[PDB]
């Protein structure tokens, strides 16, 4: 009957609007993902149900329980029928759900706090004096770990090593952090975060370089879930009908 | 085990013919950015394939008369070919009769000029005449300007329908040679890979202008419930994810006569 969709609450995705206590349901958020959500359930025709993943996790297999976590995890137990929201399309996750052809393109980037001198990976690569590292359970991460790529392959190297810990739990953590560090902190994330927060208050930090690679958010269903073949079909409509960019424009739309 | 056939297209600098092809035989007369791929793909799934140039030499369209597809997507649906690697654009037309990997490249729509063209946007194109504009038949970009409900776009599709000469060309190479031929009176509606490619080869005398009109990408294909598509999917990914496709890319991009 009613979809189970999982999301991520990550401002411009997902927020709760403002006077929220006295809402309810799904009227209770909005955001690209909120509309983007509707948007799939009107052509598709079915009710759905927006609901925010418990651990606040994009999704990684534990290395050691081998379970994994986050949304990925939500289809995998079965706890949501899909997942509508930035999930990276990456090999290990299409291992085990699908993700249909992605509805926004992106990279890796640097984000730094305004006046840093750092230009590229290849500046924070051979310095130590400023730190830098990424969210923990996520696709950024691992594909760093996975790198034998000379210049992302020392990068990771110090990453896994550096003490306290340069890794943190949430984005708006990893922003609070660069933010806050004067400077001796940069932080690895995907381009869409770093532009949404360089044209927000207090306008202190910047992207530079380019982007370390290029990949897009999908979105992600139970391995040979039915719903499936149907969204992706969907989706590849909207994006040619303009109506994607349509939705960056709005919600990307001080400093 | 059977030799897999692969529909590829000539257009440089995915496939290309190698300087002594007239001496050599099968895959050994070709080379490029999707030739090394096919091999790469070919050596991880472990089979061996014969790459053969797509008869009509187009990209893939189903006939508005006879209903009937052609271009490498023909080959696919017919039966002819048993997978695509070349620059084909993931579309929702071919989802609809063929599969598709994830992207193994990114891209948009964009506009070619002769250096020194006074246009700076697709806006601008849009806004006089003196300047004819088209794009290449039985492609992706050609669909994109007859579907879309944007003013700017459909109105640039109204003029490029009824235009006289046609501005549509039948091969990229001819869409370039138009371009530096005119004058400056005619500008190329292409995808940004092919143009930023030709921005790097002699005499150096085109440009891209304006940011891409949309986003999108390649993709291999396969016929539909083919057994080699999710192996091969997979198989992207992993060059996608190690940066073996963006080594490639140099290469045949940049690695540069301008
Ligand atoms: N998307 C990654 C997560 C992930 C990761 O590993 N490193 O960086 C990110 C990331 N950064 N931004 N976003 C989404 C976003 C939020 C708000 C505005 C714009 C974009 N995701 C994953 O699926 O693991
Ligand atoms: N990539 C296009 C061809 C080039 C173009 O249409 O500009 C296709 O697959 O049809």
């Amino acid at each position: 009957k009613t979809v189970v969709v999982t999301t991520i609450l990550e401002s411009p995705y997902v927020m709760m609007k403002k006077n929220h206590e006295m809402l309810e349901g799904n009227e209770r958020y909005e955001g690209y993902c909120v509309d983007l959500a509707a948007e799939i359930a009107k052509h598709c025709g079915f009710k759905y149900k927006l609901t925010i993943v418990g651990d606040g996790k994009y999704g990684a297999r534990d290395a050691d329980t081998k379970i994994w976590n986050g949304m990925v995890g939500e289809l995998v137990y079965g706890k949501a029928d899909i997942a509508i929201a930035p999930l990276t399309i990456t090999l290990v996750r299409e291992e085990v759900i699908d993700f249909s052809k992605p509805f926004m393109s992106l990279g890796i980037s640097i984000m730094i706090k305004k006046g840093t001198p750092i230009e590229s990976a290849e500046d924070l690569s051979k310095q130590t004096e400023i730190a830098y590292g990424t969210l923990d359970s996520g696709s950024t991460k691992e594909f760093f770990r996975r790198s034998k790529i000379a210049v992302f392959d020392k990068m990771w190297t110090y990453m896994r090593s550096a003490e306290p810990s340069v890794f943190v739990r949430t984005t708006a953590e990893g922003v609070a952090r660069v933010r806050k560090s004067k400077g001796k902190y940069a932080y690895l994330l995907e381009s869409t975060m770093n532009e949404y927060i360089e044209q927000r208050k207090p306008c202190d930090t910047m992207k530079v370089g380019g982007n370390l690679d290029s990949k897009g958010y999908g979105i992600a269903t139970p391995k040979g879930s039915s719903l499936g073949n149907a969204v992706n079909l969907a989706v590849l409509k909207l994006n040619e009908q303009g109506l994607l960019d349509k939705l960056k424009n709005k919600w990307w739309y001080e400093c």
